[PDB]
């Protein structure tokens, strides 16, 4: 379908904005700026793996749609996720803290754009088949 490749990060909007908003300190926002990663989607019957792969961070996702399970993201941040997919765009929520934050994995022509929503800061990253 849509979402199975490798896909290399190409563009990013607003990520430091964003970063700072989730709670990321300086030196980590420093090293995640400029990191390029892949990000690799692959399905097995129910579940999807979601693996980000980068010179400084990787980290990995296997999960069930509409099944909360624990992740612990790449920012070190202990959250309770749940990924759904609604009108063809794999919507992630993570809970932590009262808080939350939306990643929407959408495809659009030869791209995928990945929208990250922390209260009222918006980034837009730009991943492209390897
Ligand atoms: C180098 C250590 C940096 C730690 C800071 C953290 C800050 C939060 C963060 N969030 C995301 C997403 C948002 O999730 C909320 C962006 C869209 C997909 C998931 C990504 C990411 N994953 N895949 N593509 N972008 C990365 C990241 C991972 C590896 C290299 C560069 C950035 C980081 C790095």
């Amino acid at each position: 379908d849509a979402f199975v490749g490798t896909w290399k990060l190409v563009s990013s909007e607003n990520f430091d904005d964003y970063m700072k908003e989730v709670g990321v300190g300086f030196a980590t926002r420093k090293v995640a700026g400029m990191a390029k990663p892949n990000m690799i989607i692959s399905v097995n019957g129910d579940v999807i793996t979601i693996k980000s792969e980068s010179t400084f961070k990787n980290t990995e996702i296997s999960f069930i749609l509409g099944q909360e399970f624990d992740e612990v993201t790449a920012d070190d941040r202990k959250v309770k996720s749940t990924i759904t997919l609604d009108g063809g765009v794999l919507v992630h929520v993570q809970k932590w803290d009262g808080k939350s934050t939306t990643i929407k994995r959408k495809r659009e022509d030869d791209k995928l754009v990945v929208e990250c929503v922390m209260k009222g800061v918006t980034s837009t990253r730009v991943y492209e088949r390897a």
